[PDB]
């Protein structure tokens, strides 16, 4: 009765807390006179990349950072060298964030066992993935098909990437496939192709913590951080949420 | 509520009744020894065109046709040569068969006043429909898109077809379109692509009749005759059923 589950890439099966990105930020700000924690590098959500160079130009604190360094306030001059570099640099690092989340290989062994498809969409470009598909499957984790932005007229709020992997993979009628993806526009593009959408918390970007931290954390804390994604992913379309990938065997059986 | 609507082509929109490939089959027997009614060339239904051709082979009366012109049962020769003719035929009479069935480009004037986006998919191929469509067009009668079981992995009872509209034409919830067509194939594509699907009966092959032979009949045994396709059409998917376009409009406020 669900034939397909298509899954999201960074955040859900590779690069757990999903880095890559802001590992970037840092570095370009390091090189020069940084002093950038990856919480601040987080908030940037504009539209394009340089906005977010920008945005971290705006800030306080980072701002005075930059003046007690050059004595001047950073320029247009100067963002554009920035974010001019940015995808350099992320070329360069996106093999050391991809290998699979743990766990994942593990279910993808299954499901696959009992004839389940697996396909997949991302929000990064044709580049970008062959580095981290490459990287990926040479670790253990390797989809039946692959979807991009750049194969299809729309970005991912849309549901063109899911009807892509629909006819590659020969499975119809849309509520025989499920998506999981780690954020709120994951939410919304299963929710506009009429799949079951189900959403992860330990290990998204909407948490934001890193392996190691939620290792550590005051346990009554962390209960509380989950509440809180779970929240956010429901109120977004998710219909269903789970803690790590080892509930979604669980959950295909309650939709049966 | 309801953005877009795509119509099938022969026997709802263009070539009333569907006559095009009955007159082929008509015209190549005729070329020799003949004698065969439109009656007879609808009845086959097999897989492959030469299994068609094969089919009136078999058919006694036009098999013992043969034998007392030929003094001879049709060979796999014999077969053989009209098949290949089949389609050189076909590509000739065409353009004969491409005129909007009349209340048509009247209610795609209408619907197209107030918004709505009109895409529409086919069993012909790509060769086919550019000959159809330009005469079509230059006619009265042209869709704002086109697909083919060529642009994409597999033919009609399949959605793929149906999803390409949605991504060219940017509407979404496939609940939000509806899927009209002549046939109970046109039932099943629409019901697998979860739209809501509407079947024509006056005009449709799963009638039969000819523009004139319904301007003629028995007013009773015509109100049986459409009674009977309407329940083929209900029991196979259809929503709704229609005997004109002219009740299009009116669904679709039923269903809002
Ligand atoms: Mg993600
Ligand atoms: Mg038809």
């Amino acid at each position: 009765k669900i034939e397909a589950v298509i899954f999201d890439w960074a955040g859900t099966t590779v690069d757990y807390g999903c880095f890559a990105p802001l590992e970037v930020f840092m570095e370009i700000f390091h090189k020069r006179g940084v002093a950038i924690t990856a919480e601040e590098a987080r908030k940037p959500m504009g539209l394009l990349r340089i906005d977010h160079v920008r945005a971290l130009t705006e800030m306080p604190r980072i701002a005075s950072e930059w003046n007690r360094v050059f004595r001047q306030l950073p320029t247009e001059a100067d963002i554009q060298e920035m974010y001019e570099e940015f995808e350099e640099i992320l070329f360069a690092i996106l093999p050391r964030y991809a290998s699979p989340i743990n766990g994942v290989k593990e279910v993808i062994a299954s499901l696959r066992e009992r004839g389940i498809k697996i396909g997949s969409t991302t929000g990064y470009t044709r580049e970008m993935m062959d580095i981290v598909a490459k990287e990926a499957a040479l670790q253990g984790y390797k989809p039946d098909f692959l979807v991009t932005p750049d194969d299809v007229p729309a970005g991912r709020p849309y549901p063109w990437m899911c009807y892509k992997n629909a006819m590659e993979l020969g499975v119809y009628p849309m509520n025989h496939m499920i998506k999981v993806g780690d954020t709120v526009s994951d939410m919304k593009e299963g929710r506009n192709a009429g799949m079951w959408t189900v959403g992860v918390i330990l290990g998204s970007s909407e948490l934001g913590l890193t392996e190691e931290e939620v290792e550590n954390m005051d346990s009554v804390e962390l209960r509380e951080k989950i509440e809180v994604v779970r929240n956010r992913f429901v109120e977004n379309g998710a219909h269903f949420t789970i803690e790590t990938m080892q509930e979604l065997e669980s959950v295909m059986e309650h939709i049966e």
